[PDB]
């Protein structure tokens, strides 16, 4: 039962006027689509001369009942510069596969599918309401705002759920949002039983149908295990979806589309009676089913005005301003039909100056804020959502409007209510302390594992850990780690108590020997020996007492200069002062031959005096040791004294021959047993010197052991009863 | 000017009957579409009772003139169970966006696009001719048959070229076919000038339009540089595309679709006059423009029958057998309309038992070979092409039919004519000899580079080359390479000439010494020396003459057993036989002390007699050397004789004391100068023994040099004037 009201050029429109007569989503809209043309053809601010006409049908929500109507539009190619509206999604996808085939554009006031932006097929389809592939980029950019980046989704089955959710994951992996489970309701209440077995995912992304999101929540009062319900448009502000589960569905957020409703439309529509409406074929039919009467009037107590009445009067203007540009720019100085308005080619209509129009909606303020009825490059207006909340003040439910957003989130941050006031992160990995600073993603993203790394190591990265180098221990963190000192044995340490007492024998070395050096040269056996030779033959014993304190005092390069040079003067006193005096005694002007022989091995040390390391080093044992106090090898100083014992190897040669023939009082016993006793400790401390850790007593105490036995057992016996 | 001939159920058809009246691709086909129904409604082998009707239009090749006709089909929803034919591509894509919207299937007799298989859009479109995305999988599987795997393409601009070529490359990379250039003609003849600058690509894949492949070939007679023209369907068997370039377009291959034409159609169509054809609105109109007469008859001299007349009568049957299945299987025991033929739902018509039908074409033999009118799962019959050739016998052109193919190539291999009889590979890289066996693809595929690899290396792969190991040289190929021998100096080599003469002095060593061994013990100075000691003191000189031939004969493990043990008995004869006889002479029952001293250093060699290597080794210099004839170090045998010269280090000690006091006739001169002379060559050959390559004379000749100087300069002088 169409109505075709004539005009200079006529618009066409489809509406549900069938199920019964629908009044919520139905005939309320067709009353509004008539109401705009009563203003546009009257208000001469827009199109002055060309009077608009209307010719509208009854879409009855059945697809192949809409298409049997839709050819009666195009039997005039009552020429029609476009058709307004396909309400549902499934009725608009059928008059968008017949209205590309006549090059005539379409504007649908409310149909919000997501296959209706694939403009490779539809070159003639521009809706005003936003596509629902934006709520997969709405909530996916508030979770990264709240850092709840580990979620658990649930869809519906059919066309709504499988489109948004498959667009939700691919619009989440950019924003580092990391799903856990994925259900699909077609089970009854066991869907929560498959949901509790991931219990660090406590943010439920709910992208659901209307009534198939009632059977979940009403059966989520059985298990009584609440959550944080973030929900897409399936909730809306419906107060029946939260029917009695206020103790269960507490603390939720939801989205809906904003529409500041037209005030004077209530001045239009409530002023409409079925005795003064002859310009409609359905006001008389609706009046029966409005009140179930067999025949009152419309009050404000039964005219709760629909939330998309603004979207028809917004989207019927976006042709009437893309035609007032036509009647001026394509035909100046011609208000009426200029004979170029005869064949109105739609291809240069839609793609040229309807695609990117810009103007303001009627009956609303803030003309630069939100009423800019823009388009994108696809035929889909910008998203203007609300973010409602179930933040109950305590009345019972109290749906709360905590703000809006268009392109970036603009919340009013005092609504996050979860248990009492909780912002649950719902995060899996829980990044740990720097004590476990190997926070490495094992195989997958977003859920890493912490690991305490090596105690000689610092964290090389957020996942990596590396040692800070040989020597130094780590820091208190992964910063610059430390340094590494050496063994400072300058104090006692039960190591400076021994040779400090052994130095007294070296201090008493030059004491008793100086008595026969000058004042007692007139002894009967002072002239019988090398009275000038003994002062050189006994001066080196104090050197052995001093080279221990020259070397083993503290690590220094001058000390290592004294350490390598300290031992090189021990053995010529031990051998050349000994052996040259015995050979002339074995058979006295030839006693001068022992002078230059001391410089034989000693001058060769002067060539190696500058070759090896002198300053310092640091030797590394198992992960904590730095002591190599001078940069020399252990076998380097041992080979430096290889000729030392080799020089006193012939020191026992003259002991065997003169073992029984003393040329003096006790020179065969005190001196003959001396070289046997001197080679004993000389051979004793040699293999032990390779193996030590403190190394002091094997160096210091063994050196003075030769020094004490030298002057006492040999030189002391000649003067002990002399007194 | 439609004709609507009634029936029990009526078929619908579109045809070009406009440009003028088209007779080649036009009204000849509509005469044939009428001719089939005159048989099907008459021959009771197929559908007995339901008389077929026809209702056909005039498509006039203009898209939005076809769609103004096409609603007059669907104004009855004269119900029509499908529409036959959209001839062009651009008329079929417009009645396939209006005939999905009524759930009615379509069969197009000749339209061969490649967007008309995207069955996600078109659920109601099944053509019979093959899609032209198959000739991108036809020629792309004969080039791999001929190994011409490096090509040079050329397209046309618009819809034909850019569809097949973009399908040609993606159907070539599987078969390892490797393009070089890619033109796009919209230049005039300079397109060849951009083509000669890749002159190892001499196979021109020509995927071209009809007339825009005339301006190339007629302008390829300018440059006179021929090729191998492989061409897709743009040639066909058109004899005008090769108008006068037989010397230029010689040697080509081309494709066309096979159709064995219906013989009795000529018995039908040539028996048609415009006085006995009242069942058509266009036989009277065609009769004017057939002969330009203002009013003869159709002869066989002007009725050259069209090549797709079989494709309309093939593809009008494939409904009439998908409806004879309907009137039996959906309504048994009911020949006529069974009241389930009232609402004939097309969704259960097309997708159920028209998609996979199988039967034989009328008026053709071989009912199991090629007339199986199958479908695939897309609505596109199987490809049955011809492979024509321009193999001129010499008449002038003589288009030649060298066979066919359906799913695999079935050529008759005697047509490859390029220059005289040439099969040009047109290949880029030209894989080289195993002398350049590093045939590695540098950065890209199909064009590798050959490289001679290392002469100590063999080809590890077709691209890789690796050395065969230390020692052995490569083989004649990349097989198992070789072995590596050692230096065999068993012959002379100017190395076995020297010590073979030096062995004679070792042979004359025991000659003169044996005279005073037994027969001349009664000499006055035989008893004055060690007459039993000299036989041990001179026996080892022959050992030194023999150890050279024991060691330096040939590499053997028993020889190395004699090489390490050969030198160990040289020095005790050189020192212990010498030094013990001198010490008792330096001041005679104590002459037995020199017996056990020979076993001092010698028994220590018995402990090392089994420790180091004994068998063999091979030392590797710069890429060609294997000789380390026994597995011992150079310093190993030199340290094995370190105590050797150390034992004769004290051999010069007694020479200084006894230099002037002879206890015999010349024992101070002949023996005193001997140990000075013995240490000379002993110190001489030592540093030279570290540095040699043949190593014989430093080993053999230096050993006998000590052996000759021992007995002659010392032992020979005592008996030289004795005679
Ligand atoms: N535009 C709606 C949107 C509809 C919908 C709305 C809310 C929740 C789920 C849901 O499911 C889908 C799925 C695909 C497309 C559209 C929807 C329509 O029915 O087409 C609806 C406002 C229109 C009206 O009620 O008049
Ligand atoms: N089927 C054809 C094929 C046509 C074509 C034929 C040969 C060379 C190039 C070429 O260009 C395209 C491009 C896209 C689709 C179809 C074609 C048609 O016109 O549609 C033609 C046999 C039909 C007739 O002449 O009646
Ligand atoms: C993480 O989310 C919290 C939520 O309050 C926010 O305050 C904070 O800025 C976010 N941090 C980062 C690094 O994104
Ligand atoms: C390469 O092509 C030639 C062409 O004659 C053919 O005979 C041969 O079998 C082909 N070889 C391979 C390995 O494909």
């Amino acid at each position: 039962r169409e109505i075709k009201i004539e005009g200079d050029l006529v618009l066409g429109g489809l509406f549900p006027i069938n199920e019964r007569i629908n009044e919520d989503r139905g005939i309320q809209r067709l009353e509004a689509m008539l109401f705009a043309i009563d203003e546009i053809n009257k208000d001469d601010y827009l199109l002055p001369g060309v009077k608009l006409g209307v010719h509208i049908l009854d879409t009855c929500s059945r697809d192949t009942y809409a298409l049997e109507q839709s050819l009666e539009f195009v039997r005039a190619s009552l020429l029609i510069a476009g058709v307004i509206g396909g309400s549902y999604s499934s009725v608009s996808i059928q008059v968008a596969n017949l209205l590309r085939l006549f090059q005539i554009p379409q504007i649908s006031y409310a149909s919000t599918s997501a296959k209706l932006s694939d403009k490779s097929r539809y070159d003639y389809f521009a809706r005003t309401v936003p596509p629902d592939f934006y709520q997969a980029k709405a909530m996916a950019e508030i979770l990264r705002f709240f850092n709840w980046t580990y979620v658990s989704t649930v869809a519906s089955e059919g066309d709504y759920g499988e489109t948004g959710i498959e667009a939700f994951e691919q619009e989440a992996r950019l924003r580092n949002i990391c799903i856990a489970t994925a259900e699909k309701v077609g089970s009854y209440d066991s869907v929560i039983r498959e949901l509790l077995q991931k219990p660090n995912a406590r943010v439920v992304v709910l992208f659901m149908r209307s009534d198939d999101s009632r059977e979940l929540i009403a059966a989520a009062s059985r298990a009584n295990a609440s959550f944080t319900w973030v929900a897409s448009d399936g909730w809306g502000a419906q107060e029946s979806i939260i029917k009695g589960s206020e103790h269960v569905a507490y603390g939720a957020i939801t989205l809906e589309l904003a529409s500041q409703p037209v005030r004077q439309f209530d001045r239009y529509f409530q002023s409409l009676n079925p005795y003064n409406n002859h310009r409609n074929p359905w006001f008389r039919d609706f009046w029966e089913q409005k009140f179930q009467c067999s025949l009152l009037a419309i009050d404000s107590s039964n005219y709760e005005q629909e939330s998309k009445i603004m979207f028809v009067v917004n989207a019927v203007y976006a042709m009437a301003h893309a035609l007032h540009k036509m009647q001026r720019t394509l035909c100046p100085n011609t208000t009426k039909l200029c004979d170029a308005m005869k064949i109105l080619d739609g291809k240069k209509l839609y793609k040229d100056y309807l695609l990117k129009i810009n103007f303001t909606a009627p009956f609303n303020p803030n003309k630069d804020a939100d009423s800019i009825v823009k388009f994108d490059t696809f035929g889909d207006g910008m998203g203007r959502y609300n973010v409602f909340n179930f933040q109950n003040v305590g009345g019972k439910y109290s749906y709360l409007k905590v703000g809006h957003w268009a392109e970036t989130l603009s919340l009013d941050v005092n609504s996050i209510h979860w248990s009492r006031n909780s912002v649950p992160t719902s995060q899996c990995s829980d990044p740990c302390a720097p004590n476990e600073m190997k926070n490495m993603q094992p195989g997958d993203v977003c859920c890493w594992i912490c690991i305490p790394c090596e105690p000689y190591e610092y964290l090389a990265d957020e996942f990596t850990c590396m040692d800070c180098g040989s020597g130094q221990w780590p820091t208190a963190d992964l910063t610059g780690c430390y340094d590494l000192p050496e063994d400072y044995i300058r104090w006692e340490d039960a190591w400076a108590i021994g040779p400090v007492t052994i130095a007294c024998l070296g201090f008493m070395c030059t004491c008793m020997v100086v008595t026969v050096f000058i004042k007692h040269n007139n002894t009967p056996l002072v002239k019988a020996s090398g009275r000038e030779l003994c002062y050189i033959l006994l001066f080196g014993v104090g050197l052995s007492y001093c080279m221990t304190f020259f070397f083993i005092a503290k690590p220094s390069p001058v000390i290592c200069a004294l350490r390598r040079l300290g031992l090189g003067s021990s053995f010529a006193i031990c051998y050349s002062a000994l052996l040259t005096k015995t050979n002339c005694i074995a058979r006295q002007v030839f006693i001068c031959l022992g002078l230059i022989l001391v410089q034989i091995v000693m001058v060769s040390v002067w060539l190696i005096l500058e070759a090896p390391g002198t300053r310092r080093y640091t030797l590394a044992e198992k992960r904590e040791t730095v002591i190599l106090k001078c940069n020399v090898k252990d076998s380097s100083m041992l080979i430096s004294l290889t000729y030392d014992v080799i020089l006193v190897i012939l020191c026992t040669v003259y002991a065997f021959k003169t073992r029984k023939c003393p040329e003096n009082f006790n020179e065969a016993k005190f001196i003959g047993f001396t070289m046997y006793t001197t080679c004993i400790i000389w051979l004793a401390f040699l293999p032990i010197f390779y193996v030590t850790s403190s190394d002091y007593r094997v160096q210091t105490t063994t050196m003075c052991i030769s020094v004490s036995l030298s002057g006492f057992v040999v030189l002391g016996c000649l003067f002990a009863p002399k007194v």
